[PDB]
């Protein structure tokens, strides 16, 4: 695949299938529209020598109240806690099991660290859609909320 | 205007341990004390990023502002801010803004706000952001933001927004 780049009208998305239709349909129907609105910024990777999207993720600003956080995350912090929402992350079924999911997450993390140089950010927050998704994030260092087991956080040490 | 001094200040730069803040006074003690007690600590925690301007040829702070990520529910927004948007709406919070009493009335409050706005537009290239949000501490502060293009929430006059796209 190609290096991560911003979603554009040059990207072919209509055939993308990840196994989660809510994510597939968001990419195809709302991805580019929501970029113009300031609702989310989407980054894609493409099959080599094509503009066919092989995987993507989306980032938006956000916050979390102390009750949905963890004991360590809320320590000595204001309420609510400033976060970046990793709103969506998916790889096409044809590319599963090749480390592209991990690679996309790593790119997202680095981009959040860069954003955090100019704006206050405590953590990356994700809402896991399934138990399998939650376990993927746990494997990569995310920690669950105490009240919602599918809300997870990755503290950005600074 | 001339304000209280005709000395200059430096360009905005990140708060650091090299900055003197202990003598800063803005007319609002809550802001003065946040800067002195929490400014640098909160930077390391990821609670807020603070940018300062200093008296020329010193490291003495003459003004500052602070930025953090945040969001707002549709009920607390405006119709134009929320139309076709997810709920809640992604924003950047202008958490703190203050100038030392000695430099009031010189356009430094406007200059700091302008630098804050440009910094938000740069951030927005990498992350979804709909608007800058501010909670005005006083009536005087609210009117200052209105003069520079911010719009009040319909329910709360002291919560104001500046749309970016
Ligand atoms: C993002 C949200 O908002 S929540 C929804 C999450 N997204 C989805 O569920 C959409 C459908 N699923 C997918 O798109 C993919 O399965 C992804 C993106 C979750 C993972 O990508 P994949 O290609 O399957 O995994 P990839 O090959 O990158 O695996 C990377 C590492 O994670 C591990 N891993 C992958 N899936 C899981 C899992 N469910 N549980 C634990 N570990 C996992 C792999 O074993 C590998 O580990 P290693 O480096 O120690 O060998
Ligand atoms: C950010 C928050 O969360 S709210 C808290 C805001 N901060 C504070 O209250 C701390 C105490 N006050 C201050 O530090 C300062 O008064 C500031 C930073 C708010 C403003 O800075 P000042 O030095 O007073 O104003 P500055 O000289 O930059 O004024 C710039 C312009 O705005 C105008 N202006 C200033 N105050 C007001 C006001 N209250 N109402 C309308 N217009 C105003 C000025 O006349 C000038 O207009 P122009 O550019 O058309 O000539």
């Amino acid at each position: 695949v190609t290096a991560p780049e911003p979603l554009s009208a040059f990207h072919q998305v209509a055939e993308f299938v990840s196994g989660e239709a809510v994510l597939d349909d968001w990419l195809k129907q709302k991805g580019l529209k929501n970029q113009a609105l300031g609702a989310a910024r989407t980054f894609v990777v493409c099959k080599k020598d094509t503009k066919q999207v092989a995987g993507f993720y989306s980032l938006a600003t956000g916050s979390v109240n102390h009750t949905e956080a963890t004991g360590n995350l809320r320590r000595n912090m204001p309420d609510p806690i400033p976060v970046i929402i990793l709103a969506r992350l998916a790889v096409d079924l044809s590319f599963h099991g090749k480390g592209l999911g991990a690679d996309l997450l790593h790119d997202a993390v680095l981009r959040c660290y860069r954003v955090a140089e100019n704006i206050g950010v405590r953590a990356i927050m994700v809402h896991a859609l399934t138990e399998e998704a939650k376990n993927f994030f746990i494997h990569h260092g995310f920690k669950s909320s105490q009240t919602q087991q599918r809300t997870l956080f990755l503290r950005l040490p600074q």
